[PDB]
């Protein structure tokens, strides 16, 4: 048996948290980076039941974006695979967050994702160095409309944006400039979103359209693929 992909484990934990219903994730990776994501979810008010072997986690979904009141620091050690999807998702609801981690987290570049979120109206501030964590993020919701993303962008940034786009105020259209790289990785993300009940119209990787009014819905069990 092969363990779950770290990035798939954290992305599926975040969708399970946003989704209606409880999702039993299986083959979850037993890793501290998954624990940093669980800890963020706990601080954000999400309940879950984690099995003794740490590879099974039932996440009780909020059925909508996070809404916290007290300003919160979310310290994520060196978990890039938790920082990136959260930088986007934290813009969707209500709250005031500092997204940060250990000194090495501050060396993880994040500017291309911040730029995409800001095209959709996000309120994000760099607290130390431009283009890097720590970030101060305000929950504002994301605006409907067209955003333009470069085809050479690292897939993890495009993925983080796509995962949050269904919870924007209306239809989101992502235009890609040039030839999109890492198409198979984008495919994995689109597949996970589909399992959580969301449709993304893919125009041969030149444009992605996320119709308005969708919600993530628990598929019951989500099996985390290897890699
Ligand atoms: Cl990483
Ligand atoms: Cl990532
Ligand atoms: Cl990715």
């Amino acid at each position: 048996n092969l363990p779950g992909s770290k990035s798939v484990s954290n992305r599926a934990l975040l969708l399970a948290a946003l989704a209606s219903g409880t999702t039993r994730l299986t083959n979850l990776l037993d890793s501290d980076d998954i624990r940093h994501m669980l800890n963020a979810l706990t601080k954000l008010g999400v309940n879950y039941r984690l099995s003794a072997d740490k590879t099974t986690c039932e996440v009780e979904g909020l059925g909508q974006a996070f809404h916290t009141t007290q300003p919160l620091e979310l310290f994520l050690g060196n978990a890039g695979t938790a920082m990136r999807p959260l930088a986007a998702a934290l813009c969707l609801g209500q709250g005031d967050y500092v997204l940060t981690g250990e000194p090495r987290m501050k060396e993880r570049p994040i500017g291309h994702l911040v730029d995409a979120l800001r095209q959709a109206g996000a309120q994000i501030e760099y607290l130390e160095q431009e283009n890097f964590p720590p970030l101060r993020i305000q929950g504002t919701g994301l605006q409907a409309g067209t955003v333009t993303i470069d085809g050479s962008i690292s897939s993890q940034f495009l993925t983080a944006f796509l995962m949050s786009a269904p919870l924007a105020q209306g239809k989101v259209t992502i235009k890609i400039v040039g030839e999109l790289v890492s198409k198979p990785y984008i495919d994995i993300t689109l597949h996970i979103m589909e399992q959580f009940g969301v449709q993304v119209i893919n125009h041969d990787y030149q444009e992605f359209v996320i119709p308005a009014g969708q919600s993530y819905v628990s598929p019951g069990q989500f099996l985390v693929e290897g890699d």
